């Protein structure tokens, strides 16, 4: 099966890329596996595959860390991510995000049901597993539980059957047959749960599939629109219908090649302790446990020699930056264009801990609007900060055409030099805030409201007659033929490879 | 003579360091020398010494570019700067700034007058030079003149004789015997000029010395206090009295080993066109000429085989970042401590284009103050933004003890995650602004007022009971003995030098 359609094949691809380290000696899931993965993420090293996990029994489980993290070279920086999508490993971020957006103007390709698959090779009923006896990792020393769920996909369906959502949300082991996790507004798992709670009749049928098709986990991490079934979006993206097998204990469908599947219910009544967890902004608040959603597990099915993917998330750079930030930015780009805003590109700079999105403006179009900074900031912020795609983002930075928003040095330069603090910004206090950011949930103000800003790094003539400066840089301050002369004589004169 | 006391010796030191490239074939001062230097600065390469400058006659002049720019390795990143000060080339930024601050609590060591020096080896009177016939560089393609003065020191004295100031301010050739340049408030060259204009009787006696003692050019770039003679501060810093020779045509004193000296007057009445110039924030606005101060040159004296230092300034990283930003930050650190604020460290992040200063707070001291963010922000901003040392800085970022302010990734992380936009900030509109920043002089508001902010990236418990989080990073999320195990087994398992 192709790498983008089968996780097992994706792991092969990483090896074949010289982007895997297989570790075949015993590794402890209590902190050691996650510490190694954390180091990998902080240094852009090869992904670790832990083939000999202390506590692995009857096939459950090996771990792959850092599945969506960065490579060290500039030339294939995003290669892991490209390998989720059948793109060349040298793909740019623009190309990856365009691929993720491509299905937005296509007919869905609904999934195909097949009678069996590798995820049915082994099973454990409700008398044969205990989630506390599996080698679930402790990912950070202060975590409030062992977070089994950092890179699987939750599957839930609206009561009427018309929408089946796939998404990533964290969850940890509560006891032998339950998890607790985040289920928070405005996320689709929360929106579907609320539909079942209003109906009031039963718990939510649920599945959690680990080691799903890579193209599916990327859509799971993206805020595609309300009511859109991720399976059909992924089908259209990839050009092929995804093969799914029915769960044994409910009527949900899971990818046929899933490594591990949990089947059960998400309660409409019960909660349990959840967190704290070392999180995407780089923090953990030891002891900050709160009540979360509660999941009951009735069945486990799994591939022979099952592999659990794991995100050891925190400070730069891991899946919570490369996928949450970039995929939100992608959706925000499209949302702005559909609202007739002249945005060409969007990216969440890593340097902002993916709390900012930089929006590149087509300033010829802006000039034809005959508008001002106050009016345009307000219009952009109203569109983005009132939408779910803007949930995680607290600062929007508007930049003109000369800025590559995929280069954080250039975004920082523009922000620092073109946006006058206060005057060139509009604060938004009456929008939904992202409580996970420390300055929100652990800060001085309301955890769930406000704290957002549009920072205009467009210069005044970009609204009127056009850019009126040149950069004081090698590229812009010197004629072409001089520049080329310098470059051609560089090593000759005495001064100091693209792939590397 | 030691490198820190004699520019010629400093050039030797750079060679001996393998930090120089001598270029002995002809190089054009029209753009080529500056383009090569710009490339060096953008890549942290070796400093260029142009020994064969097209237009060099009778010893005037060779050029050294990038005298205070960065080296490529992390281990001696600041080595050029260390070589200005007799510090080891591996000195940290903290050590460099401490050296620059050391004289603030010492008695001055006044300069020593000597009868002659190398700067008297050659002379040109007022019938024998023409500034338009010297190989003055055109530094950026759109500059409004040839900027002879990018790394020399202006020398002016108060009418009463009690204060002699040394400072860097840009100047360009106006005609055969005049320069024009910036002389703007609150700079000391401007403050002294205003004293002569109020007296109204003559033009200001003036000298401009190029290739001065390196320790002197660093104090020239630092906002030491009003009324303090830089020569005596440098004397105390270095532990030795600087040797100075009288000018021939006025009673000012110049460093004995200066490479090139201009003697003349700074007018109290006349102006002339000045600028535009590619500047420290990375911009030039083609055609934005304004009236500047006008200098008359009556005499040139110079060393045999004179060398002119040059800053090809603009986008990162050059002298305008390493010296202006860092030395302002140093003075701001001291200013805050003298106002009883619990600041331990300050640095202007390069990523902010040296428009921000991050202030590290001693949070045990802050807790004993029993204060709040609003009150503390206001107090810090009032101290800094009302003082000349804060002139160039538009954003102050307060951070706690866990942040290394000399590491821009950590400042960015703290700012992005700990400061709630709006709520955790105080805007300052009734302070002097720095018009050079594009969003000020070319922006939407008053060029000379406002646009400043204090951003509090202290978390709430840092004011009360103490830090209540741990970072989700390798360092803080894992015990010591696990961390060391990981490191010790790193290359063994399969994963990937300090000097490099
Ligand atoms: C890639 C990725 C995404 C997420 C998460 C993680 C990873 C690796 C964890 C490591 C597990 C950490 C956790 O904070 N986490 C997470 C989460 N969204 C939440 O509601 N809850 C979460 O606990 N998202 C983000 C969501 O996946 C996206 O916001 C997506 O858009 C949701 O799908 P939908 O609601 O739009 O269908
Ligand atoms: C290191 C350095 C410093 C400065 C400059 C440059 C360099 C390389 C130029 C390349 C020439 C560019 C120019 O923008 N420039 C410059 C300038 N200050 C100005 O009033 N005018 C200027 O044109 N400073 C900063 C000042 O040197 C400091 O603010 C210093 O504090 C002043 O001394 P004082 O007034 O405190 O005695
Ligand atoms: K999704
Ligand atoms: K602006
Ligand atoms: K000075
Ligand atoms: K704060
Ligand atoms: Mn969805
Ligand atoms: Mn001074």
């Amino acid at each position: 099966q192709p790498a983008h359609l089968c996780f097992r094949s994706f792991v092969e691809a990483l090896k074949v890329d010289n982007d895997l380290v297989e570790i075949n000696t015993p590794i402890d899931p209590n902190l050691e596996a996650a510490a190694i993965t954390r180091r990998v993420c902080e240094t852009n090293d090869k992904a670790p595959l832990f083939n000999n996990l202390i506590g692995m029994k009857n096939g459950l489980f090996r771990i792959l860390g850092a599945p969506g993290s960065l490579r060290k070279s500039s030339a294939d920086r995003y290669g892991r991510l490209a390998r989720h999508l059948a793109l060349p490993p040298t793909a740019s971020m623009r190309e990856i995000l365009d691929k993720m957006l491509s299905a937005s103007d296509m007919p869905p390709i609904p999934p195909t049901i097949v009678p069996t698959g590798p995820c049915k090779e082994n099973s454990l009923d409700d008398s044969e597993f205990d989630l506390t006896e599996l080698p679930v990792p402790l990912i950070h020393k202060s975590d409030g539980g062992k977070y089994i769920q950092t890179y699987g996909m939750h599957i839930v369906q609206s009561p009427d059957g018309t929408w089946t959502n796939w998404s990533i949300a964290r969850a940890m082991v509560h006891d032998k047959n339950h998890l607790t996790g985040l289920v928070i507004p405005p996320q689709h798992i929360w929106q579907i749960h609320q539909m079942w709670k209003k109906e009031g009749r039963s718990d939510v049928p649920w599945a959690l599939a680990f080691g799903v098709p890579p193209a599916a986990i990327m859509a799971s991490s993206m805020p595609i629109p309300d009511g859109v079934t991720e399976a059909g979006y992924v089908g259209a993206m990839t050009g092929s219908s995804l093969e799914l097998v029915k769960c044994d204990t409910n009527d949900l469908y899971v990818p046929a090649t899933s490594e591990i599947v949990l089947e059960g219910t998400l309660s409409i009544s019960e909660t349990g302790p959840q967190g704290p967890f070392g999180e995407m902004h780089g923090y953990i608040f030891p002891g900050d446990t709160h009540l979360g959603a509660k999941y009951k597990v009735n069945r486990i099915t799994y591939r022979n020699n099952a592999i659990m993917p794991m995100s050891s998330c925190g400070r730069l750079t891991d899946e919570t930056h490369t996928m949450i930030g970039s995929l939100a930015a992608a959706e925000i780009r499209k949302l702005c264009q559909q609202n007739d805003l002249p945005i060409t590109d969007a990216f969440a700079p890593f340097e902002s801990q993916v709390t900012w999105v930089a929006l590149r403006v087509d300033t010829e179009k802006l000039r034809a609007m005959k508008t001002t900074s106050e009016g345009f900031r307000k219009r952009v912020g109203d569109v983005v900060f009132n939408h779910k795609a803007g949930y995680t983002i607290h600062r929007l930075v508007l930049v003109g055409d000369d800025i590559d928003v995929y280069e954080g040095k250039d975004v920082l330069w523009a922000f620092s030099t073109r946006c006058r603090p206060g005057m060139d910004e509009t604060l938004f206090e009456d929008v939904r805030g992202f409580p996970l950011i420390p300055y929100m949930g652990h800060g001085n103000g309301p955890a769930h409201r406000g704290g957002k800003v549009v920072s205009d790094a467009l210069m005044p003539t970009e609204y009127t007659t056009g850019r009126n400066w040149e950069a004081a840089d090698f590229n812009q301050s010197y004629p072409e033929d001089l520049k080329q002369k310098v470059l051609d004589n560089w090593t000759k004169m005495g001064f100091s490879h693209h792939h590397h």
